[PDB]
């Protein structure tokens, strides 16, 4: 559908990468969030590289076994920190199709990813309201 | 764990309702959608009574199919309004266990349900950055 690529949407909506370390704390990751609640997913970075991510909703997940023990394989939290819960990064560049950029976001269940370079490291951010927008206010046909 | 109830947590954050008429095209959902960025679920009212939801992630997934053809039973759009996307609403009370109402956005996957009251009418909302707020601001024990 009209050959759009990252490139084309990922600057569709001023957004910040939101950007822990391994050893921050999962208190602090949530105040992360609530400063900036459009944020979908969490980066963890090592070194300026991408080593991790938490979509809001694994975190979700994290909590309610956490605190209620509900199991949607989990295991307890010790230093409660990005690395106990991060999990391996999905993400696209700027050349790769859109199309192929919301297979990903539909087939591990998170609505936000970031752009990496060839070295991987963090050069732009992509959301589902971006892909939204550029197909629905774009021309259908 | 602490016996928190949606009442506790649904003020949490100043949240507006998002909620769209059944006859609402799907672009000017988008449109709702990117001027309240935080918004995860809309609603859908008629005569004041809830009765449907969209969230974000299902809104994907319907413009997935329609644009790319992508299958994560899916039809085709004709009016491409609220109605012939909106799902049965999933909701709260205001005296709902707080730890149901994590259930319900897990089993469901969505991250954003209305509080209602009695009559089927929306009286409140409440997100997963409430929840996340709630858990990991108060006390751990």
């Amino acid at each position: 559908h009209h050959h759009m690529k990252v490139k084309d949407v990922c600057k569709l909506i001023s957004l910040k990468p939101t950007v822990v370390e391994e050893d921050t704390p999962i208190e602090e990751i949530v105040d992360r969030i609530l400063e900036d609640p459009v944020t979908r997913t969490v980066y963890v970075a090592r070194d300026n590289k991408l080593v991790g991510m938490i979509p809001v909703m694994h975190l979700l997940k994290v909590s309610g076994f956490h605190f209620f023990g509900f199991i949607p394989s989990m295991k307890r939290l010790i230093a409660k920190n990005a690395s106990e819960i991060m999990l391996d990064p999905v993400y696209v560049h700027m050349d790769t199709p859109l199309e192929e950029a919301l297979k990903l976001m539909i087939d591990n269940n998170i609505q936000e990813m970031p752009v990496v370079d060839e070295k991987g490291e963090i050069v732009g951010d992509l959301n589902s309201l971006e892909i939204l927008l550029a197909l629905w206010k774009g021309r259908e046909k």
